[PDB]
């Protein structure tokens, strides 16, 4: 089968550089000092807890961060904007810097039903270990605020960025259908220009 979930080898080079661990799921950069996850996730997480920038299987990754202020979207769909502090409590390869270690993406100019999608993210939880994968897979059908696409995804996706074939973004992983079959939905917030403003509201502003 044509759609494949791989293990990433090297997180340190985009589009990978644009994805963020929590302690149990995924987050992704979108702009300064400010990361996008789900509500479902963010509720775990507190002021002063950590995030790790792209973290690979062998203790790499491009620094650790403090959160700041957590924004939850006061619509249905299931977003929420976090901000870190801007100096790392773990300095990453590129400095202290939290925006000099990751890279935000550019949004698509949209996504249609048929096109081949990837999300990126943390599914499985480890002891003391991060494991990047990527999974791809069609798009289902693409309405209002929902994206459903058909590629493999488990818990640990809630917050994964949805690229397209030239890593632009098309929305944000939160839900699957837990069916066992090859032929399952999973479901991403499509970015409206409703939730595209609140994002950018919520931007830290330097
Ligand atoms: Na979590």
């Amino acid at each position: 089968s044509e759609n494949q979930v791989t293990k990433v080898k090297d997180t340190n080079i985009f589009p990978y550089t644009g994805v963020v661990a929590f302690k149990s799921a995924t987050g992704f950069v979108v702009g300064k000092n400010t990361i996008l996850t789900n509500k479902h996730v963010s509720k775990n997480y507190k002021v002063g807890d950590r995030i790790t920038a792209h973290p690979n299987s062998d203790k790499g990754n491009g620094g650790i961060y403090s959160i700041k202020k957590i924004i939850n979207y006061p619509g249905k769909e299931d977003v929420s904007v976090i901000q870190v502090e801007e100096r790392a409590i773990e300095r990453g390869p590129k400095g202290f810097n939290f925006n000099d270690n990751v890279t935000p993406f550019k949004y698509a100019a949209g996504a249609k039903a048929g096109e081949r999608i990837k999300v990126i993210g943390y599914p499985h939880p480890y002891k003391n270990k991060y494991v990047l994968y990527e999974s791809t897979g069609p798009v289902m059908s693409v309405e209002g605020s929902s994206i459903v696409y058909s590629a493999h995804t488990e818990r640990g996706n809630s917050g994964s960025p949805v690229l397209n074939s030239n890593n632009e973004l098309v929305g944000i992983h939160f839900a699957s259908d837990v069916k066992n079959d090859d032929n399952r939905n999973a479901y991403g917030v499509y970015f409206t220009p409703e939730i595209k403003k609140f994002i950018a509201e919520n931007i830290d502003k330097g």
